């Protein structure tokens, strides 16, 4: 409707696979090459469907920070026959707040689907399903089942992916320039 739902529609349209492991059907956002990012909550494993194809996993590493506490971030490198437009200059370098986010989801159940969140604040420590989580982002829209995985942007930023909610709040994990460095 406007230039945040704009920018997001051009991440979703070239930047989004559907992933689906052994705990369910995830957005999965694709960063650069085969580089992609999915919850660790995924549980990703040897073998991942994207676009319901058989695909190995050729490399999978759930990010923890410093003091070895969870980010629930999965970094996985697909054995795909095609590479993802590389988008990592959209990437925020630090830990911020930001205005106007919309989080778009895009699966079997949920397909073309964008939500305008609002104010998104770097809400930092979640004890997120019984685990102690760093690095998290606070909108405040009643998010439901479904939509984990689901990108965050901002007019020019892609600034975390959704890993839960709490019948009120939702909550994203951050990505950050420095996760993609090669």
């Amino acid at each position: 409707m406007g230039p945040g739902f704009d920018f997001a529609q051009a991440i979703m349209k070239k930047n989004t696979v559907i992933a689906r492991t052994e705990k369910g059907e995830f957005t999965m956002l694709g960063v650069y090459d085969r580089v992609a990012v999915i919850p660790t909550h995924a549980s990703v494993g040897e073998i991942i469907y994207i676009n319901d194809v058989e695909t190995r996993v050729l490399d999978a590493c759930a990010l923890r920070d410093l003091t070895d506490t969870n980010l629930e971030i999965t970094i996985v490198k697909l054995d795909r026959n095609q590479k993802f437009r590389d988008i990592r200059h959209f990437l925020p370098r630090c830990e911020d707040d930001y205005n106007d986010a919309v989080l778009s989801v895009h699966t079997s159940k949920f397909p073309n689907m964008y939500i305008p969140v609002g104010q998104v604040t770097n809400y930092g420590f979640l004890n997120l399903g019984g685990t102690p989580t760093h690095r998290i982002l606070m909108y405040n829209f009643p998010t439901r089942a479904g939509q984990c995985g689901g990108v965050v942007t901002t007019t020019g930023k892609v600034i975390g992916i959704h890993v839960g909610g709490n019948g009120a709040q939702g909550f994203a994990a951050m990505l950050l320039h420095s996760y993609f460095t090669d």
